[PDB]
């Protein structure tokens, strides 16, 4: 099982019409796997989308006596049931490194900590993460009757989107947290694959340097991530990395080769450890002074030729509504990375590659 996949973050709070549009586009495009958020942390973030998953510690779903709100579990239920019908598999990520939808900083605010990375260290925070995740994994989907623990449409759980720990550049804080949490999940759910969901940063490995001396911090452990050590954890089933040369300090004329070397390095490392590896997010901004489709063709060829297990672009959207609808009626391209099922050369390329993988 090798695949072309994609990402979509609003599958747990948007309407049936918009959810169906993404998943029908993924099917029509040949996209076999969609990576989605399974979190919505903090009262303000839940209120902002009028959708509740984890507004306060120990409150899962909609607070008692909040009426007329969406329950993010029922939205995720609908998405899971529609993906099951349409034959799409799902990777569901359990917390965000970043503050969108609350993230680790929302947990730190609930428990009165003083740094983002207190998330990995404070036992009261870790306890609350475990409670949330246990609630989610045991949740019974209202459309299928099958608990998530038992639902084959779900391909994998991911611990944390783009996790970083800048306060411990030895890498040890994250190794310990990932061992703890991946084992915990295996304990709740013996059926599903577990991955980290991080960007794939290295921590000064002999023989691995960045292309063109740019974005060195991604190779030298600045973020506190030691990907190789994380992939060696017995309770992690496959490696994940992401790729955004434009965000990371790479010059445009080097996007394609920096990404090529990043991909080669990660597949080589994962092959030697002996686990599957997914390039699970990549994107080039639509305004970059380079040919984006040709960069995407290059990266997908590489993952295909080197035996990588999947390549997932950030991100796929469908039809929009309300205050999220652009000049063509789609969910807007807010970040410059959106791809939709249209006649763009990027959408054509995805359709072409989805036939190869
Ligand atoms: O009563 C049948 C059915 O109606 C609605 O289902 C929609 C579905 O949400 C769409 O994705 C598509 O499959 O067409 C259906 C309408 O024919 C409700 O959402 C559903 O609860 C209900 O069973
Ligand atoms: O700070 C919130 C900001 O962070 C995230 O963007 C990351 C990005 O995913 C990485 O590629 C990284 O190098 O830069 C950013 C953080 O500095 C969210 O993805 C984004 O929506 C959000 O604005
Ligand atoms: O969540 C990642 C996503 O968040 C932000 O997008 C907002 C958008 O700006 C709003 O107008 C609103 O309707 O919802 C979106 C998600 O909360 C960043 O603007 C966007 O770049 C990013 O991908």
């Amino acid at each position: 099982f090798r695949f072309i996949g994609s990402n979509n973050y609003y599958m747990h709070y948007k309407s049936n019409r918009m959810i169906d549009s993404v998943l029908e586009s993924a099917r029509d495009m040949g996209i076999k796997v969609l990576r989605i958020w399974g979190f919505l942390d903090g009262e303000s973030y839940c209120r902002d989308k009028n959708t509740y998953m984890h507004p306060e510690p120990g409150v899962f779903g909609v607070p008692e006596g909040i009426s007329n709100a969406q329950n993010g579990f029922e939205r995720l239920d609908y998405t899971i049931a529609k993906a099951k019908e349409l034959g799409i598999k799902l990777i569901i990520v359990l917390v965000n490194n970043w503050d969108d939808f609350g993230g680790m900083n929302q947990y730190v605010r609930w428990f009165g900590g003083t740094h983002h990375d207190d998330f990995y260290r404070d036992e009261r925070i870790k306890e609350e993460y475990k409670k949330y995740v246990s609630f989610l994994i045991n949740h019974v989907n209202v459309y299928t009757g099958v608990p998530y623990r038992e639902e084959p449409t779900i391909m994998a759980w991911e611990l944390a989107n783009e996790l970083r720990c800048e306060t411990d550049k030895s890498g040890n804080t994250l190794v310990e947290w990932v061992k703890e949490m991946s084992s915990y999940i295996k304990s709740l759910d013996p059926n599903h694959l577990v991955a980290v969901g991080d960007e794939g940063f290295f921590s000064n490995y002999e023989g691995f340097k960045p292309y063109g001396g740019e974005a060195e911090w991604a190779y030298n452990g600045w973020s506190g991530v030691d990907w190789k050590k994380l992939l060696s954890i017995e309770t992690v089933d496959f490696g994940t990395f992401h790729l955004y040369p434009s965000h990371w300090g790479v010059s445009p004329e080097n996007y394609a080769q920096w990404g090529a070397k990043w991909i080669e390095d990660h597949i080589k490392i994962a092959k030697e450890i002996g686990k599957p590896v997914v390039l699970e997010e990549y994107g080039i901004p639509k305004s970059a002074p380079v040919n984006r489709t040709a960069i995407y063709r290059l990266w997908n060829d590489l993952v295909y030729d080197l035996g990588g297990d999947g390549a997932m672009f950030w991100m796929l959207a469908g039809i929009g509504e309300g205050s999220d609808r652009d000049e063509r009626g789609y969910y807007p391209d807010y970040d410059g990375f959106r791809i939709v099922n249209d006649d763009s050369p990027e959408a054509e390329l995805i359709r072409e590659y989805a036939k190869l993988f």
